[PDB]
């Protein structure tokens, strides 16, 4: 029981796909580089832990088709983030717990 989201599509999209992913409370997650760089996976800390959302936060760079980021949902809620830098027009993207 894993989720998994491809950071922008391959023909060339921002937005991240699947949008919304499912996941299990103390499931792991992982962010495919797949392009439209840079850019990063920031969360924000809205109705989750600040601390919590931090580490659910990548304040990272990813630029290589390789380097994935991975991420923990412990609390059952909904985890939310958005690219700040990016290049286009933020993108839009949630997780789900279980």
């Amino acid at each position: 029981a894993n989720a998994t989201v491809k950071m922008g599509s391959d023909s060339g999209a921002l937005v991240f796909e699947p949008s919304t992913v499912t996941i299990k409370a103390g499931e792991e997650v992982k962010w495919v580089n797949n392009k439209l760089s840079p850019h990063n996976i920031v969360f924000a800390a809205d109705g989750v832990d600040a601390d919590t959302a931090a580490k659910l936060s990548h304040k990272g760079l990813a630029f290589a088709a390789g380097e994935s980021f991975t991420s923990t949902f412990t609390e059952p809620g909904t985890y939310t983030y958005y690219c700040e830098p990016h290049r286009g027009a933020g993108m839009v993207g949630k997780v789900v717990v279980d």
